[PDB]
């Protein structure tokens, strides 16, 4: 919720001197070297604000005293400006970081030059201010990262950045292949399962992507199969995460869009811009095109193997689940683990009583993803501030969703949720908790 | 949710001087002019509060700071009560928010003055505190208000300031029988369309078999609110389901059904519906008498002509009675539920870029409307233009709402949306902001 990790997602890691959109040779997290076509002092100007005239490349460790260094450097110049310091004094927290950003790409001096805008800022005229900001050269130049900029000015707010889900991101892969990071299918099924604790690609690694989708089994074990053998971008990972709590119905929302030419399959080049996605779904040479029945096949697998993943995991390799295990799952999967109150209801509140299948747990994880179905089925009980009862709960489950849940989940559910001790959960109780994670 | 949350749905915002039932002038978020036996005192008071010459109105922001002094004074009015500080540290955040509460509209020493309850709270006996609350002059001068609170701690949870619907029925309902209301055909009509506008009338046994009088020459469509006006009768349940039909997808009406049908032979009885003294729905549904059963066909075309009248009544609101909508119509119906500040961007961009273009005909603005029931479809939609890295214009707005009803909605419709919720003129559809006001416009009952 920073300047720094606004920056890391507009400005990218670079550990090797490269040529801006301006042409001059760069390093870093957008460290400015020399305005000289010389590259002799790129490594020149470089030295004595490092300790060696380079190294070549650059490792991180430095390449963060440099980010840090500008960062400030970016403060002090708008602090000691008479035109910036102003409006910059008048902003909230998160508007300065929006200031500092411009800085930080265009300097103090450039970004004085927006005069009007400027006004604009400081008499909080938001909207005229995007609207002006809109129209410049930065703009032109630079329009994804000017427009989060501008967003952030327009609603005061961090809604233009995804920092959390760059940073598990990155907090998981294990590839670089020139500043891009990847992830393997082992990083990835980590990051949906735990929080923390989960090099350069090379021609192994490539070569292994495609040998592994010809030893991986097809479907739900897939990922487990592939293991460290494969490649997914970030972008790859955001299109999963964005699907993977879906009903089929977002699959097919997902595979229209793709389909742009309207002829009901996927080309490699209606895909986003050759990773395990790319191979499994184009073949080796990128030419078989993806049918519908073949995308909603994969993704079903894909949710399957997560659940069948995280019931070992918390099953801790058991052929059930405990009770308590599946209490423990459904605390982490309600965002509810940090709260004592849930936890003493697991402790004490829960019989001994039949453990859970793995079959039990999926019907519970696949009515996860028809909530919105089961929200407004329910509404009658909702707005009627009616708490549920745990028979009507899995009869309305069952209408809503198709899934037939054991009384043994339930049972579960009810002892860990009801707060009040009625023996019903009311809205707050369950569908509060979820998506008011 | 937290204190501060609580309060403002507790505490309508007054940017107004406003002098309440009590008798006292308020301002912003519930705060008393205290020294203030006239307009003119208040008026006097406030500026001193404020140090601006407000002339009775003040800003969001001094509101805002008011606002946050009174909760602080509350709190310290807490700790530095013998009686109020040991039941404050015992409760639990959600209770504790309910103790400020009552001190910030009560006072320190007027809360202290609840001996037996607060002994009861700090005992964890809730149910009987709530019994003991209930019954005092404070519950009495602002009931609704007073049971939020009350029902806070006796259960714990958030859930009486969540799904708030019953202050707009009796808003709305021009009927009364033994203490039970109702609205008729019209004012449910009226409750959905209007922010407000009633002389509130009893009924005798005899009132009510003459207004549940002639459902058979009523329109069996999309006139039949309309058809009865006032001549029918709905009870609050009634009134929350006629609520989930007019949200309700397509796709979950046989879901509905289904809800309802709770022995599952396809039918619905007289007594399936009780578990949500004749009313029309009844008379409608299962006859005079309570003997016809309804199958899925009627009820689904009950929903379907439910959903049509209103889109039909709220066009012609707009319209003017003209038989098409000017694009201007179109923004002022989907607007009309937004705020001050927002509210003024989307206009300046309404009055500046809008062309007349071609008018919005009835089906076309029926389209919009089933539109609105795929929302999540088109968010999926709005989703993979971000991760593509493509830039919402018209062409892919246009395409986000094909993929996600199935079919191309209409230029004059698109486009001023499009004119509406380009906010920085770039060309780049704000489709969050977007859905933000259509969901609200579209969310019945609040
Ligand atoms: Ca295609
Ligand atoms: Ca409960
Ligand atoms: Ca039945």
């Amino acid at each position: 919720m920073n300047i720094f990790e606004m920056l890391r997602i507009d400005e990218r890691l670079r550990l090797k001197i490269y040529k801006d959109t301006e042409g001059y040779y760069t390093i870093g997290i957008g460290h400015l070297l020399t305005k000289s076509p010389s590259l002799n002092a790129a490594k020149s100007e470089l030295d004595k604000a490092i300790g060696r005239n380079t190294n070549g490349v650059i490792t991180k460790d430095e390449a963060e005293k440099l980010f840090n260094q500008d960062v400030d450097a970016a403060v002090r110049g708008i602090l000691r400006n008479a035109k910036l310091k102003p409006v910059y004094d008048s902003l909230d927290a998160v508007r300065r970081a929006a200031l500092i950003n411009m800085v930080f790409q265009m300097g103090e001096t450039g970004v004085a030059g927006f005069t009007n805008s400027l006004r604009m800022l400081q008499q909080k005229r938001w909207d005229e201010a995007a609207v002006n900001l809109a129209k410049s050269i930065w703009y032109n130049q630079t329009p994804n990262r000017a427009k989060r900029v501008i967003t952030t000015f327009r609603t005061g707010t961090w809604d233009a950045y995804h920092m959390l889900r760059k940073q598990r991101f990155m907090q998981f892969s294990s590839l670089e292949h020139e500043g891009e990071y990847y992830m393997t299918p082992r990083d990835f099924l980590f990051s949906v399962m735990f929080e923390q604790m989960e090099k350069k690609l090379t021609k192994k690694d490539i070569e292994d992507t495609l040998s592994g989708i010809q030893t991986a089994g097809c479907g739900s074990t897939f990922f487990r199969d592939l293991g460290d053998k494969g490649l997914i971008s970030y972008t790859e990972y955001l299109f999963l995460l964005t699907i993977l709590t879906k009903p089929h119905s977002g699959f097919h929302v997902a595979f229209k869009m793709l389909d742009t030419d309207g002829n009901e399959m996927i080309e490699k080049r209606e895909f986003f811009k050759n990773t395990t996605l790319q191979m499994r779904f184009f073949g080796k040479r990128g030419q078989r095109k993806l049918h519908y029945k073949e995308f909603r096949r994969f993704m079903e697998n894909l949710q399957t193997e997560i659940q069948e993943m995280e019931f070992l995991q918390f099953s801790k390799g058991l052929s059930f689940m405990r009770k308590e295990d599946f209490a423990e799952w459904l605390l982490f999967f309600t965002n509810t683990e940090n709260k004592d109150i849930y936890w003493k209801n697991v402790r004490e509140k829960l019989s001994a009583g039949e453990s859970i299948s793995l079959d039990e747990f999926k019907s519970f994880c696949h009515f996860t993803t028809h909530l919105e179905d089961f929200a407004i089925a329910m509404q009658m009980f909702s707005l009627a501030h009616r708490p549920v009862r745990l028979a009507e709960f899995k009869r309305a489950v069952k209408v809503a969703t198709g899934q037939e849940l054991s009384n043994n989940i339930l049972d579960t559910v009810f002892k860990i949720f009801d707060l009040d001790g009625d023996e019903c959960l009311s809205h707050e109780e369950f569908l509060g908790v979820l998506k008011n994670r």
